[PDB]
């Protein structure tokens, strides 16, 4: 868990999430973002054994998760490795969840105070208030989402499928349509991700392996890890790799921008031709 960029949520009520919220040094329960806001690093003290949860704020970026004792009030106050920025984290088995205790005072635990949409220090009990899901941010972004893809070099275009009858790929100006959208599924087993057309009921963003470099829509198959994609950000822009050879990417032909270039995979190489903005539409 060390090092590792997540976010955090409320098991009493999913749809909320540990915001750090921007010019000041407030926390808040807010709406799913999908953007750094809402992502933090955990960090690991192995003479605490304890954790420090750090906000990824750009502007701003040695914020971490602070009880400000004696009050019960929770912000993002700047690191000093205090006894009241460290956290135990404790994984409750029997409900695949959190509990966040203080290392300063273990006795008292975050408590999702979901009506005032902040954090508050709290004595345990077996409420759903003090249990949360942390989760890795790209899985916690990707892992239900319908979206738009866009190549970095035309922010304005999209990736799409060509008609619900013309299964090609190719890069278009949006319009808001149904074949230019795309819901991404994660699959925990095989840890890769599906695209389904929003055309189709479906229709999966496919390798065509059988045929060069060539990417088409095609029916989910059971056993086709073409048809299966990992997503990591760039060293809020990602490659898309296919599962099955991943030496190969989703690539934007020849960096070209015209309506009607071809969207395939390629063997990677660095181009800004193969870094995707996915988004909501
Ligand atoms: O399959 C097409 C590949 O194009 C490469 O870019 C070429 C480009 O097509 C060519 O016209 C000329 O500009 O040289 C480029 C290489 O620097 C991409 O690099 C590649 O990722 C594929 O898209």
């Amino acid at each position: 868990l060390n090092d590792k960029i997540v976010t955090i949520s409320c098991k009493a009520n999913t749809d909320l999430f540990f915001y750090q919220v921007p010019g000041n040094g407030n926390v808040s329960l807010f709406q799913q973002t999908r953007n750094y806001l809402e992502r933090w690093r955990i960090i690991y003290d192995s003479n605490k054994a304890a954790y420090k949860i750090k906000s990824m704020n750009i502007y701003n970026t040695n914020l971490v998760l602070t009880w400000n004792a004696p009050t019960h009030n929770i912000s993002a106050q700047q690191d000093s490795n205090a006894d009241n920025q460290y956290w135990l984290l404790l994984k409750d088995i029997g409900n695949n969840s959190f509990i966040i205790a203080s290392y300063k005072n273990p006795n008292l635990v975050l408590y999702a105070d979901t009506v005032a949409r902040n954090l508050k220090l709290s004595t345990l009990n077996n409420s759903s208030y003090i249990k949360f899901i942390i989760e890795d941010y790209v899985i916690s972004d990707f892992k239900n989402f319908t979206c738009r893809i866009s190549p970095i070099l035309a922010g304005g275009k999209v990736v799409q499928q060509v008609s619900m009858t013309n299964l090609a790929v190719n890069l278009y100006i949006w319009n808001n349509d149904l074949n230019q959208k795309w819901t991404i599924i994660y699959n925990e087993e095989k840890a890769a991700y599906q695209f389904f057309n929003k055309i189709l009921s479906n229709g999966v963003l496919t390798w065509i392996f059988s045929d060069g470099n060539t990417v088409r829509v095609s029916s989910s198959a059971q056993n086709n890890d073409a048809q299966y994609w990992l997503i990591n950000p760039v060293s809020d822009r990602y490659t898309i790799t296919n599962l099955r050879d991943k030496t190969k990417v989703l690539d934007l032909y020849g960096g070209q921008t015209a309506d009607g270039t071809t969207i395939q995979v390629f063997n990677s190489n660095g181009g800004d031709n193969q870094k995707w903005n996915i988004r909501n539409p």
